[PDB]
């Protein structure tokens, strides 16, 4: 508590500072208190908190380029999981769409494995402030264009890197390059697509326990997640890019005789997609 | 446990879990506390309570997009049936309305049985408080309509799905669709109009146990409702409708000499009924 | 006793259910516990304690359009008989406004019998808290609309339903429509004149034993009631009102000599009486 | 005038009048004004606001048997008249139901006239606070003795005492007791019906300027009006009553082959009607 | 002046003394004041306010033989009048009271002069709450000697001394000792008997400025008082006494063949009446 | 029995009642019961303990109008007599009192008989908590006024009713009208004056058994009472006053070499005395 | 000062000790504080709490025979004077007692001076803790030594050490050993004779400004004091007596035709007066 020292130091007020201590008061608590605050804690003098508050002023806004408000408030961002109970109604929603949209792929189970249902263990709602300003002024942004239409889904995603993603959010600087449609990131409509990379590639390696890619005790997770897609540009062949094609926000590959078995979605910017449910499961 | 902890860590405050572990608090408890309950369980420094409640006010508003409030308050949500006594006027009142609307049926007792009076077993309140808000909700809108007035009465209504609709509400999509005035839900003000109805489409195959239309010795439910028909259209003979006709809220089938026998009311919207009373009964 | 288990079962507090049970908690017990009470019958821990209080929130006032707090909370009322014992100066008092205002009537005792005094066998003070509510509620309506007076008496009161009335009250729905001032409730200040309708309307057939209105042995029952008048109109002559005049609370028909020979009143709204005491007695 | 300068000397404070006769603050106000009220008007020192507080105290509280509170609170008291703009929604629905009841009579307009809609001038709503609190806690009343049901309708009235009844409300004591149910107050839920009552009994002499009961010229008033049936005692011929009968709050007098052309309400206490809308019209 | 100065010198608290001054804090109001108030006007430590406390309480506990509380706390007490609105409910009821009371007399307007109504100029509301609980206590004392009635009456009074009356409240010891019944206090139900003694016994002299009794010009004072009666003693001839007979707590004087001409009550105890609504008027 | 019967039943605690007839709990100890106490007896549950304190409060408090305590608390009041020991300080001040105070009257022991000494037989408290207070209050109202002094005197009464005095207190309702000074109560100095007193005025007939008014044989009584005698007014020739002068209360008739041989007190209510002890004796 | 300081330094709680400077806690106060109020100021460790009391309760209950209660009890005592309105009644009967009692006396008006009644300038209640406990202590004493009666009187006093009186109490070791009953403390019934002594013996030299005896326009001072005369002493000629006499507790001199023209009363101990009223005043 030493910044809170200096500060109070400097202003000649150090014979407070016993109150500042029995209070727990740093300075990241002092830069948000007024005269009504200060005044709870024992500051009865004007002159002290007019004195105090002014300090605080010269400092947050007369320095703003050196943005000190920014080092104070580190504290308290980051991502909480909040579990959902089985008998509420959300994760009953979650698990039939979990469950309804299981579909027989063209492969023998070589990916996802051979099942028709899944073992929910738990679902989670992934929580963090920053990621969800930056998904919402992105929404904002691509709605503003598209008359007025965020054009917003729920969809799947799965990665070997979910505990990357819902801590330091979607990035395309990790984007898949060697896709049908090129370096973006993937979401499907149907759950058991997504199940098919949940360990990479084509299924990966399979479960690090057991290396079998259709163990049927290592559990699994995905992400049901909020996807931005504003005006889409519709594909059915094969497309790589790097970026949107021009005037679209994402790109929707629809199922064709010789194409697409599954509708596949793809956004380029990793701040169009917020990852709101957190799925744990097993293969059945 | 594991939410809160979480909530705990990511601002700085373990050395507080040891106090949320004794005092039972889990984040949807914290989430509604201010310094006064947080200076109650021990919380005595002005800091660690200003960052609890700055850190809930990130969570709660800002990210309410993502609704974590809702996913937190999914517990006490639910319906409870407080049973009524015998010795109350309450229960005298719904009795008495029970047995002084009996009325003879064009039937021969086929589909009803053949009684004249009712042994009344209990009469029950139906208390939920989403459905209840549900229900206000539309009859003030109803009432902005229709000069004020929700135009509210107190109907029986039988169903072998009086489950469902205690828990889960009056529900449109499970509509009387071959009913005489179409896809509406049926009430009417002779209790044993509504007994025709109990076990099914004209009597069904009367009680489960003894599959007997008339059967003296299985128990029955009823439910008394509170139904708002706003502006009500009359009609006199059978006409199938989806929806209510063009203005109006309901319709009321009155009786006739070629027509109804009894009076009969029809909504096409769910919320606007609520059960309020679960009466269980046999015919004697 | 079920409404308190499915109630605690919603919280999720079940566990809590063993110390309900032997403490004989029931939901309209617990409707009405706060913090401190719970916390003496053991819920020590803060959740839990908040948790139950929220619910009870969440039901008395998220459904008071309900009224589920009326239908808890029926236990406890109805009328209690507290009896007074003959060396208290309050059973002197009402036993001799009985004894001193008995008078010769016209009849030879046809109607009430021959007798100059009484034989009280007991006294009771009739307490009922809804019927005291609704006089208290109405008096204060009518000292509004008076000049601050409500203008109380204490009255007699003579009726073979005595019995209902200290149940239920006062009620101008069974009046004395053939009465001589028309469809009201009627007192005296002379007890010998309320005596004459102890049977019925001018005597009936006396005792229902012996069938003599002159009975010297079985008992009668007489109520010394508080009655608010207001302003009341004096008249002399029969007049069948059904209600009091315009501008007025009651009547009080006066002595005349081609008239009434002792003063009556009557009041036309049950509510404006209450019946304090029961009189037990034998004529001599 | 002079009652808050006697307040205000008795405190031995006459020195802050000058602060009292700027502000223009009456004894009526200062009964209503805290701390942060005197501060805002100049009372700075604490010990002047504490005086001035327990004075006020001192006479609404120590004295509430004089109730000075209700002698100082009479201002402000009255009914307005809000009138309804044509265009408005509110306007339409009750015109709607004006002209849609009309029926053709069996006497040739001699009661009402010959017409077959109407031209309204004007629809107010009335609203006076002590009116609605006599309606609504009466209200409270019957529902508690109705399982929770008022039975609450709306209905038109007819008189030549429209005025007295929007200034002071319904009065039994002015009841209609030659009607076909005794002495009560009458409502019908055709507009006509009420029609023929408004310039009195059988339509009186007609109109004032012309003495006719046919006149198109001057202008007729109707009032709509929220009645609290409760329970309805269904009566099908005439028979005079001068209350509900017995369990009752109400009587409905149902058409007839040889009675009622039209439905009759009848109420015999006038706290259970509420003036809510007076509609001014002419006949066409 | 000095008492606070001497009280906080005594404490060793002089250097709070500039706060006392600048709040106006006196001795009678400080010893109303806890914690919570003196932390309000800024006494900010602990031991400060303890002593201060402690100290009131030595003062006003400690030393309660004295009564030092009622040496202080003198301000405040005393008579206001509120005015009543000629608008008002309560002032027409007075106002009816006063001239449908009016009565021919024996006397050809001897006393009270010749007039069939009054000119009413103000009614006041008389509030006192020293005179208020005298009269209280002993309303509750004759209750309870009453089998819990007070008997308690509006009446008039007139007395050339009602300055005095509603300031120090009515006094046996100023008692009319030659009246017909002895040395009490005389109300009277008609306005126009009590209208005899205003100007003194028959009338005295008349008016002050013009000496006469049937003065159409000066202003004339009536008290309008609440008078308890408890047990009344009904006389219906002349006799003395100095004070209730045994048993009673009032004296009723009744017209007879040989008596009064219009009724008469007499009370022997000072505080059995309070002067509730003082009126000033004409005759006319 | 029957109350706290009836009481239980309403409650639906019947169960308990066992408990209630083992313990004699009738209603009157029941309302003075909280948890501690029924606790003690038996009521282990925390929900029958509370039932019974609501239902006490119910009654109390919710009909505090119909005073039901005061019904249930008339046991343990009235009057008891403790005997003084002859070896005693108080029995030898009193007796003192009593011989001291023997004087040398004009008649030659006409009234009160030829003696010089008196022999004790008895000396007797009289406590009574209701007279009691009531002397206190008095005291205390008097003392008020008077410069916080009541000026409270010892002095004897002598009269024939003592019996009646010492268990309904004295009462200037039965006042000596026919004295000195007016209508009120007389206190001797010498207790040789009150002596002339105790068989009536002048001396009635004397002792019954002997109708001798010198009896040396029958057993005397006198009263010591405390009179408060407030500002007490001097008199020192006749004048029959109904009450105090105005402004006194209390008369003092002094020794005048033509008027009193020895000292009287007069006092005007009867509230203004209390007879503490009660003294048997003879004459010698 | 520093008690407070070596207090919490042998406990070993000095880290407390910034707590108390900054609340102003001396030992004196914290020798009263409990759990409760040492957890208002912030010990919020029940250990703190627990060594702080019984550290307290060691020093002043282990070390009881030093008195340290006493010596920390030094402050707050002292005499206060509170000043009487000159409205209130108190001050108007103090006033009239004073103005009523003026004497002419055997000289011609030398010692006091040439008036005959009084301008009062203030009258102030005396209020000291120390001598009120002594003054009630001794009645108590004097009281179970005279039948229970204490024989408490209102007098006045006169002398030049009024101001030494209210600080230190009445004090026999400065009696007026000259004095007609010797040794005493000597008290009046009428206020022109204690204005005898207010400069000295026989009125010494007079005012100390103009040695004149009856100066007009210096203040003087008496004290209306409450005396306990007990059982006092009947003598009606000189006595130098140093103590009262066996068996009694004061002497009264009566006035006798070669003797005292005055009533005069003497106490022989200090403890018996108390100086209720200090009186400011000019003689006119
Ligand atoms: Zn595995
Ligand atoms: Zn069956
Ligand atoms: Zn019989
Ligand atoms: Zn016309
Ligand atoms: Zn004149
Ligand atoms: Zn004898
Ligand atoms: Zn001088």
């Amino acid at each position: 508590d030493f910044s809170i020292t200096q500060f109070v130091r400097n202003l000649g007020l150090e014979h407070l500072m016993d109150i500042f201590e029995r209070e727990q008061i740093t300075l990241d608590v002092l830069v948000e208190m007024g005269h009504k605050e200060l005044k709870e804690i024992g500051i009865n003098a004007y002159g002290h908190r007019h004195k105090l508050i002014k300090g605080v002023e010269r400092l947050i806004s007369g320095q703003q380029g050196l943005n000190p408000y920014l080092t104070l408030n580190t504290s308290g961002s980051g991502t909480i999981l909040i579990d959902l109970s089985p008998d509420d109604k959300e994760f009953q929603s979650v698990e039939e769409e979990m469950q309804s949209t299981v579909r027989e792929h063209r492969d023998g189970g070589h990916a996802g494995g051979i099942f028709n249902r899944y073992n929910i263990l738990k679902i989670q709602k992934v929580c963090n402030k920053k990621l969800w300003e930056r998904y919402t002024h992105r929404r904002k942004e691509v709605s503003e264009e598209n008359h007025n239409h965020a054009n917003e889904r729920m969809l799947f995603h799965g990665s070997p890197f979910v505990n990357a993603i819902i801590h330091k959010g979607f990035d395309e600087r990790h984007a898949y390059i060697g896709g049908m449609f090129g370096a973006g990131i993937y979401f499907a409509e149907n759950s058991s697509k997504s199940n098919q990379y949940v360990y990479g590639i084509g299924g990966g390696t399979g479960c690090p326990v057991h290396k079998d890619r259709s163990c049927y005790i290592c559990h699994r997770q995905l992400l049901f997640c909020r996807v931005t897609l504003g005006k889409s540009f519709l594909q059915f062949s094969a497309m790589k890019m790097a970026h949107s094609p021009p005037g679209h926000h994402s790109v929707t590959g629809r199922p064709s005789v010789n194409g697409l078995a599954l509708a596949e979605y793809v956004i380029y910017r990793g701040e169009q997609a917020y990852p709101e449910y957190l799925i744990t499961y097993q293969i059945m």
